[PDB]
C-alpha cells in the first residue's frame, strides 16, 4: 500500500526537510569511523511516503498517548538511519526495527543530529560499510535516511555521557552529558508511534 511521491527541490517542503538535514550535520567522537568523514551531504532526492493503513495507526496511537497526557502528543520530526529502510517504508516500524543492545534498552532509536543516524545506514557501528566497496565513508553509494514523525508522549529524561518504556512513560529521552554538541536522542518502544514521513536519499560529502 506504499506510495513513494517524488519532491520538486523547488518546493519549499523539499527545501525545509533538506535544512534540518544538513544543518543537523555535528563532528561524532568516533572521528568519522562509523558515518563517515563529512560535514554536508549532496541530497539527490527526497520523497513524501504516503501508505494510508500505517498513517491510520499512527494516529490511532497518537490519540491514545495524547489522552494519556493532557492532550498532548509531544510529537517530534526525528531522523532514523537503518539498513531496513526498505521494509519501514512498505510494512512501518516494528520490533525487527530495534536496537536491542542500546543504551536505553531495548527499542527503536531516533536522533535529531541526522549525523547520528547516518551511522545506522550500514548497520550498528556502521557495519561493514557500504555494500559495494565495503567502506563506511564511501563517498560515492547512495545511502538514505528517513525524517520521521514520532510521538514522545511523556518521555523519561535519561542524562547520560523490544522492552518496555518505563512505568508512566511513552518513550526515553537520552540527553547529552559531556558532548556540549551532540543532540537528543530517543526510544520508543512501540512501532506504531512512527511514521516514516520522508525518504531521504544522498551521499556523504568529501570536505574540501
Ligand atoms: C535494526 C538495527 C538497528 C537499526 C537502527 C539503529 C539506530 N540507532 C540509533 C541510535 C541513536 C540515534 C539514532 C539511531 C538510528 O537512527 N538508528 C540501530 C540498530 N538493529 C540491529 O541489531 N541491527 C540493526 O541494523
Ligand atoms: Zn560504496
Amino acid at each position: 500500500g506504499t506510495i513513494l511521491i517524488d519532491l520538486s527541490p523547488d518546493d519549499k517542503e523539499f527545501q525545509s526537510v533538506e535544512e534540518e538535514m544538513q544543518s543537523t550535520v555535528r563532528e561524532h567522537r568516533d572521528g568519522g569511523h562509523a558515518g563517515g568523514i563529512f560535514n554536508r551531504y549532496n541530497i539527490l532526492k527526497i520523497q513524501k511516503v504516503c501508505n494510508k493503513k500505517l498513517w491510520e495507526r499512527y494516529t490511532h496511537r497518537r490519540k491514545e498517548v495524547s489522552e494519556e497526557n493532557h492532550n498532548h502528543a509531544n510529537e517530534r520530526m526525528l531522523f532514523h538511519g537503518s539498513p531496513f529502510v526498505n521494509a519501514i517504508i512498505h510494512k512501518g516500524f516494528d520490533e525487527r526495527h530495534a536496537y536491542i543492545g542500546g543504551m536505553f534498552g531495548a527499542g527503536i532509536y531516533f536522533a535529531e543530529n541526522s549525523s547520528k543516524s547516518n551511522q545506522y545506514v550500514y548497520g550498528i557501528g556502521g557495519g561493514t560499510g557500504c555494500p559495494v566497496h565495503k567502506d563506511r565513508s564511501c563517498y560515492i553509494c547512495h545511502r538514505q535516511l528517513l525524517f520521521c514523525r514520532v510521538t514522545l508522549g511523556k518521555s523519561f529524561l535519561q542524562f547520560s555521557a523490544m522492552a518496555h518504556s518505563p512505568p508512566g512513560h511513552h518513550s526515553v529521552t537520552g540527553r547529552p552529558s559531556v558532548n556540549g554538541l551532540a543532540l537528543a536522542e530517543y526510544v520508543i518502544y512501540r512501532g506504531e508511534q512512527a511514521y516514516p514521513e520522508y525518504l531521504i536519499t544522498y551521499q556523504i560529502m568529501r570536505p574540501e
